[PDB]
């Protein structure tokens, strides 16, 4: 029977919140994030790895413009690794592929997608995988001035995906379930980076409609 609750920033699976600033590259982010988490289950390791290096590289993908972050997993697994961040740093500016092997930190050998609109299935992936990825509608002002509880709007949209985030874990908080969100838009937003999203009311803000992870 999974967890009632699952916090994976306690298991040192998580990096520090990063700021991905005027580029739409959250799909990036949020695909190095679950590399990340998988990376520190298998090999023991916590580093930061390259979201520009996706942003660069993942063709399929339109670079600042947005992408999918099942194209970012493929590109990982066909290019036999992506960058450390201190191998290939952050510009927040799409430029021209420049992908290192040297500081290669993190392989992929493929990637599965969540159920849609399952967050049953979401919650048994993040207990027995790891950090996941996930897409939200992200575009309401209650949104952007969150700052504490659990996170739960009517006008939110499942329909309309604009967001790419880690689902880092899910619980419960004074009788409200949720995901915990480890957002991509520095320390400064939220509650130190992260939203609590409501969880088990009907895929609020469509949480478990396109979520995936890597596999290690
Ligand atoms: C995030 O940083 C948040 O804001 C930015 C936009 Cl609004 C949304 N977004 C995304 O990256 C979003 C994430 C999903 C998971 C919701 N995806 C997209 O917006 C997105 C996906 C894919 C494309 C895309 N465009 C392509 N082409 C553009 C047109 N030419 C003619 C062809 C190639 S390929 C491709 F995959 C664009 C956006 C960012
Ligand atoms: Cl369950
Ligand atoms: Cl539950
Ligand atoms: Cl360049
Ligand atoms: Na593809």
């Amino acid at each position: 029977r999974a967890p009632d609750s699952v916090d994976y920033r306690k298991k040192g699976y998580v990096t520090p919140v990063k700021n991905q600033g005027q580029c739409g590259s959250c799909w990036a982010f949020s695909s190095v994030g679950a590399l990340e988490g998988q990376l520190k289950k298998k090999t023991g390791k916590l580093l930061n790895l390259s979201p520009q290096n996706l942003v660069d590289c993942v063709s399929e993908n339109d670079g600042c413009g947005g992408g999918y972050m099942t194209n970012a997993f493929q590109y990982v697994q066909k290019n036999r690794g992506i960058d450390s961040e201190d191998a290939y740093p952050y510009v927040g500016q799409e430029e021209s592929c420049m992908y290192n092997p040297t500081g290669k930190a993190a392989k992929c050998r493929g990637y599965r997608e969540i159920p849609e609109g399952n967050e049953k299935a979401l919650k048994r992936a993040v207990a027995r995988v790891g950090p996941v990825s996930v897409a939200i509608d992200a575009s309401l002002t209650s949104f952007q001035f969150y700052s504490k509880g659990v996170y739960y709007d009517e006008s939110c949209n499942s329909d309309n995906l604009n967001h790419a985030v880690l689902a880092v874990g899910y619980g419960i908080q004074k009788g409200n379930k949720h995901w915990i969100i480890k957002n991509s838009w520095g320390e400064n937003w939220g509650n130190k980076g992260y939203i609590l999203m409501a969880r088990n009311k009907n895929n609020a803000c469509g949480i478990a409609n396109l979520a995936s992870f890597p596999k290690m």
